[PDB]
């Protein structure tokens, strides 16, 4: 239905546009020197939310009414078989708007032109299939567990001077993560203190409430529990109505009544010797004083996704009424404690026997540079999970991008007629990328991007832009490598729906309406 | 990727607006001639605020959308390490800000500008292992119990034309509270009546209250109790009050809290003085002081609680009404009341004390201190400039602003002096360079004087922190670009 | 009044502006299928200049508040040592200009990246004297003489279809030209149409002006006379003697002609008619100019000027029935030095690019004789230049890189301009067009007749080769004046 | 009546921002990597001029309201006492404005801050002290004449790519000028045309004007006449000038203005070039070059008339006629005429030529230099930096910001070059510390290398006033809200 009227031309200036603005902003993420954005919204959030990730800010949100959206929902799909490394796979696409303008002047077949996809299908071909990736990974391994691919993921994030550190945390948090088990149950929080470590590594997982100001402060063998239904009582589903009854006689069964529900839950909760009570909701006051005596910690308000977690990790339990004690529950046992970290109080539940579940604490500065983490984090646990079985990875720091342009020149001309105009034009898509890496790094892109190409040019796959030095250098040496899916996922992509449809290379523009 | 956005320069200013704003109203605060600021807000504060001390005024409110907040929030994990000291810190992040203006003559990626910071390090050690100045303090202490640290934080606030002798009194409170347990028992309050000696010490605690407009002016054989159908039921809670209170002889009852009606009109009859809403801070402090109680319900009273019985009674002191603790057994926990000369630098005396008892505490512990007044910020300055020009590439643009941003301390130092800033710049310089690590800022000269004769020296703790905290201040200007909040609308 | 203000951002804008609204109106001007553009102004600049020559209408006149004004001067400079061929100068410096957008993306310093142009000069001469060419115009050369360039240049003007045979006759012009004195008196002007030759050139000088429909129609071993200079009774009778003196000498010289560049008195008009002798009134300074050098002139005084003091040629001149119009012809000089070109036309002031399409034609082969030097046509030069051009970016150490690059992605368009006005599809083209250069074969280039691709030799087209060298050099220069220049002091009243 | 109202602060906002509307359009020029800029305007103005000089340009145009073109009229009295090299004078004195924003925040004396003027003359001979000017250019100098400042000149424009090679050339033209009489008798033309030498050096003078279409094409021996000024009495002028010249066999005629058209038939029989509207300037140079003549009424033929002859002719250069005089016996006067590579530019050489006369000149009569390509400001910059420690009160904080000013330089000078900027800084400032005076800025290295190899040198004259005019200029913009003086050609 209503509003918004484009065609042809107009149309597809839009999605012109569209590319445009995003690259800028991603311009400055990619490659060992990064940059920092941050945003606020209205109405929806909570607070200033900063992500080097490009993939995690633009799932969050749609911002306005030209098209992006699409595209970048796409880039999810790679993440959960690969995604990330560095963000340069939106950069690529972008850049191929640009000689849409050229193509006016032509002024008659766009699709004549556009014999170039077909050429590009040469893409899925020439950028990830010359060049000796990586091949071993053996298993836990010593030395190589990182101190490579996590570190070019952070290199690009700022955060480097202490971050670098913490992307070699997250190995060890993927060596436990390794076997049979799934993908599931990391989770990570970030603190307000600073220490050199900048993080410290759970046994388990990490939850941050408590009882009330009264009730022991450590338990040992541990029992869990948790409960879907709220510990509080009254109303029940037929009120019965507020009743007066025949004296003062009959008014005090209902005081009584009370003290039941009190009983029932100490007296088996006894039995299984209940060290725990997690419960996601309000918390009824009586048990309180109760759970104090027995020497019991329980959690008011405990968050739903905590506790889900928390159930793959003990073994989990099926939760209903107060039936859920003993046999239908299961209770992990090392040890619970609430232990101060750094300077903010927090809950440890650790030494899960099962394994398939663990926590990551980070610590920090208290800067919003520090939130930074949090964003780098997320970017890390994805690309090592997809590192260590995908067998495949390619040169980072743009090196992959000059070699690629460098081949594809050739096959303009190479072609006869028809053939050549789109491929030389898919051609110098790969040049902006050495471009985007060179101007985040701050030294002068026009100087670079001509010593750049000369290298590439040579043979040597290992060379790449290496941003402190500012000239070009030895990405091997660095440590710096992409995933081979990243790189290949977002070819087929570029010259998927491209190619049948106006059947060849220069896309899109706008249909109905 | 967006929201309020401002790119590259115009995302800078924003940054660099919030830093000029705050070292301006903070610069005043200083040193001898520093001067008190107050606030007033509309809705949800009430009225009038005034804070001498920096940090504390920052901290409670955000006031408007440009980013500073998360700036001021690293200040307080410095007062817990040490404390007050003097509030400089925030000042020489703010005129690291000002070079940025010609760090676009430097034109190239700010981030890697950030070099500086680690070159900021190298500042940071050249003022430490450099001028090893302090030995002692070993406990109670004949002569170096004071005139020292607590003189200098003192120094901020104008009240040392007469305070500083009040000071030299604080340091007397500490020694008797660092033995025994906790952080409590210190109480202070000022009276009009002004003399020479502007302070006297209360053995005991002095309290400011009264229970009503009946009750006896006075008690003696004093015995101090302190506390932590339905119509019928009240009437049964006054009586048991008033039967285990007439056997013991109960001369005043202190409550950290509301206090029930129905007692007040007994307490009158029965000749017992009884202190409504207490506050917690000085009760802890009369227990050791008394020799404790057993505080719980009503059954509180006889063996449960035991009582100093000297004297209690509200004394006429110059002026305003007050009630007086004194005639402590124990001796261990004192009170220490001083006398002004009837001005809001009376007022100032209030955080003189608090300032004090910290200082010993980590000064014994750390067994390390700097030359107060300003003399390491020039030194350190001296040493700094020369690391720019030998720099390459990136970093000498930027290990010059930080270098700068040393020059401003001695400059904030005689501002608030009421001597001309820019002639005390050139003189401070010239004492450092020379090589006399004692020479530092004399305020009441004008001029630059002995630091060490004066007794001004600084805790360890408080310059080590902040020359590491400050790079992340100034780590967060430049590379953030606007983004406003914490607290609401 | 005082105003406009502006800085940075803005100003180079402004120098943005100027060349996207140029380039646009130029773009359709290169190439077979050029657009005709008539402009015109009041005042004294008259009534019918129709412009298909770019650098001429530009030239002209500077109308509006936007300053572009100086780029456009120096084209002219390059078309007195050659010029056009299309003209496509100001286009690749108005693209450059795109880039600069871009500049603020750099977001450091403009002038790190205006060295590139002193590299783009490098980059002219590196795409100069390399990748070879025709390597043929021998000297008068029977048949690479023209239906070249001509025909190229001539392309972007529609007269095309009996113009073509023009551009053939324009190096015939040259041939005559070349030797001993240089690029000097040559005047040619249109004479609408209704010839298969459409056109007749002269063996001398043109003129076109009548003294009376009365007078002998033609003069033979012709003297020409050129002059500087234009009792009541016996008054009277001193006019006749004034009449007298001209008859006197007239007669014994056998004057045939007489040109003045001023007003002719009356009298001495009847007698010009019995005697056989034709004259002219106020004949062009411009036209007598290129004439005196032409006949071996004269010393110009008063009536003592006939006889000795004057020399004049004498093979033919005459009125002569030029298709429909009549227009007189001086011609036979034994000096050859100096010669007139006529060129006709269909008709329909389209025809009148010819008055233009000419400036430009007089320049490129006139050139040619001096050069000996040649390119070939049809845009095969460019394509080839854009071949080598785009190795040559990462050849050169960096800084020349960037700037050189983007200069050889410039040379596309061109092929794509010669064919999208041919009538056939620019993106079928511009592939199969690079195949055939990027194979060898100089020869290959745009058969615009065919549709395709052919052998412009067979064809029989070549460009100038100062064209292409001075141009490269040219261009960058002038536009790297628009892009390095951020804010220009004026003041504008308008 | 009353449209804009301006008071104090925001009077020197107006002063200030005059400085940087004239130093971006400035800074671009500076160094051997500059730029040309074109002016159109209206009214007595021919065509669009377009500028390398800034002295030049500034002097020429008054074109709004705010004041800037007096600060523009001194740099001319610089510039006939020496002025040139590099337009940088301006650039520096509108650099010191920025510090006045700091000086607001300062929030005192304004004027106190005007002592460090008095020190800015202590900053001066701060670089002669550490700098190495040059040990010579003792007169004619064989390898020295140039390939020095001219170079540095003319670097700063673009035309450098062959240029430098006519650079080269303008020396030859003042080593002939030295001697006998002020700076006058020289004479340069751009051409229209293309070749490797872009100019031409001639002995003579050159002249551009045509006597008619009739008239012989050549005349030798030539004999030159130069003027300053019924029926029947008509036919008499005719018969005097044919008579007398007859005799002399004069060859050549040219009058400064118009010329009646009776003589001009008969010019042409006898075999004499004259020249209508001949410019006075050109005359007076040509005078002393042929030894001169006395110009007076119709007796001035035969002996009151010297005429030199070796050659007087209209030549064909490239597209446009010029007529060639040349021989000449007195040698002391000479003409230069100058081709080069077209395009706007080209109008530059009428611009740039003007700019090359000044500096030559001076280099001769000197005999003092300091090196270019940056070298003496950056030493300078190292020397700077440790006066301000010294100096006393006022002076230090003033010292040592006129000192960092200084740094700025390099970074221009780098910048234009086309190489990363914050690299070179650092590099630079290593090699001048150590004690080489040669080592500098090149431009073309994209490195520091050493200058005296490149042969640049700057003249002495150039430095010493500049420091003197920077100062005045930054005394500034601060001292008075309104400037204004004259009314320019």
């Amino acid at each position: 239905a209503g509003a918004d009227e484009e065609r042809a031309e107009t149309a597809r200036l839009s999605s012109f546009i569209g590319a445009i603005a995003i690259g800028d902003l991603v311009k400055s993420t990619l490659g060992p020197k990064g940059m920092d954005k941050i945003l606020l919204s209205s109405g929806r959030d909570a607070s200033l939310m900063v992500t080097n990730d490009g993939a995690t800010i633009l799932k969050n949100i749609g911002v306005d009414n030209p098209a992006a959206k699409v595209l970048v929902d796409m880039s999810r799909v790679q993440d959960d078989e690969v995604g990330d490394g560095t963000t340069s796979v939106t950069v690529l696409a972008a850049e191929l708007l640009r000689e849409a303008e050229s193509l006016i002047a032509k002024k008659i077949h766009p699709q004549t032109i556009i014999a170039g996809w077909r050429e590009a299908t040469k893409a899925a071909r020439q950028a990830l299939l010359n060049s000796a990736v990586d091949h071993g990974s053996d298993e836990v391994k010593f030395r190589q567990d990182l101190m490579n691919i996590a570190g070019t993921t952070l290199s690009s994030k700022l955060l480097t001077h202490h971050k670098d550190h913490f992307t070699k945390l997250a190995v060890e948090a993927v060596l436990r993560l390794k076997g049979s088990g799934n993908l599931e149950a990391i989770h990570v929080i970030k603190k307000l203190g600073g220490s050199l470590a900048d993080s410290y590594l759970d046994e388990g997982f990490l939850l941050d409430k408590k009882i009330g100001v009264n009730q022991p402060k450590r338990i040992e063998n541990a029992k869990i529990l948790i409960a879907n239904t709220g510990m509080d009582t009254d109303k029940i589903k037929i009120f019965g109505s507020r009743v007066r009854v025949d004296s003062t006689a009959k008014v005090a069964e209902i005081e009584h009544a009370e003290k039941e529900k009190m009983k029932e839950k100490v007296e088996r909760i006894l039995k299984h010797g209940i060290n725990c009570f997690i419960n996601r909701q309000l918390i009824y006051n009586y048990p309180e004083q109760l759970f104090g005596a027995a020497g019991v910690m329980a959690i008011e308000h405990a968050d739903f996704v905590g506790v889900e977690r928390l159930a793959l990790v003990t073994g989990g339990e099926i939760a209903s009424t107060f039936d859920h004690p003993e046999l239908v529950k299961l209770g992990s046992c090392k040890l619970i404690e609430e232990v101060m970290i750094g300077e903010d109080k927090l809950i440890h539940f650790s030494g899960v026997a099962l394994g398939e579940a663990c926590t990551i604490v980070l610590r920090g500065a208290t800067q919003q540079i520090l939130d930074e983490a949090e964003r780098s984090l997320h970017d890390a646990l994805c690309v090592l999970a997809q590192t260590v079985k995908d067998s495949r990875t390619v040169y980072g720091g743009g090196c992959s991008e000059m070699l690629m342009a460098h081949a594809v020149t050739q096959l303009a001309s190479r072609t006869p007629g028809k053939e050549a105009v789109a491929m030389e034009s898919y051609a110098k898509a790969l040049r902006m990328l050495p471009t985007i890496i060179a101007d985040n790094a701050g030294y002068d892109s026009a100087d670079l991007v001509a010593q750049l190409r000369a290298a590439h040019s040579e043979g040597k796959t290992t060379a790449g832009l290496d941003m402190k030095e500012g000239t070009i250098g030895d990405m091997s040496v660095l440590g710096i490598t992409e995933s081979f899916q990243v790189k290949r996922q977002v070819l087929l992509s570029a010259a998927e729906a491209a190619e049948v449809i106006l059947r060849v290379d220069n896309i899109i523009k706008a249909a109905p309406r």
